[PDB]
């Protein structure tokens, strides 16, 4: 229905705003764009489902997220990709891991404070009905 379309449009606007707040934080610059296969030719070979915040925006705009739970699975991938690709004790790896954990924690904290649980429940039930 059009009311359901209105619900998903409000979801899209909410997710666009959370993603923009993450993308303008200087800590998260490395997560804003895909990894350049020049700088890092092994990336695409190690990480099978690359994800970054620009890809998340394109997904929102393609109507790929019908719930905040699905959006958070992609935020979780940005985090787990960096834990897998940068697992060493050296400070460059530790700094990327801490930034990727902080991204994830920040997205979950904004959602805890600003997502109404009944709005998420509605999205989940429309999705499950499709
Ligand atoms: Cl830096």
């Amino acid at each position: 229905s059009m009311q359901e379309e209105d619900t998903f449009r409000e979801l899209r606007i909410f997710l666009r705003n959370v993603t923009h707040r993450l993308a303008i934080d200087k800590r998260f610059r490395v997560f804003t764009k895909p990894v350049d296969p020049d700088e890092v030719p092994d990336y695409v070979t190690v990480i099978k489902q690359p994800m970054d915040l620009s890809s998340v925006i394109s997904k929102i705009d393609l109507h790929k997220y019908l719930t905040v739970k699905d959006y958070l699975r992609d935020i979780d991938l940005i985090c787990s990709n960096a834990l897998e690709y940068n697992p060493d004790r050296d400070p460059g790896d530790r700094l990327i891991r801490h930034r990727a954990c902080a991204l994830r924690d920040t997205a979950y904290a904004i959602i805890k404070e600003e997502l109404d649980e009944d709005f998420e429940q509605l999205c989940e039930e429309i999705q499950e009905s499709r």
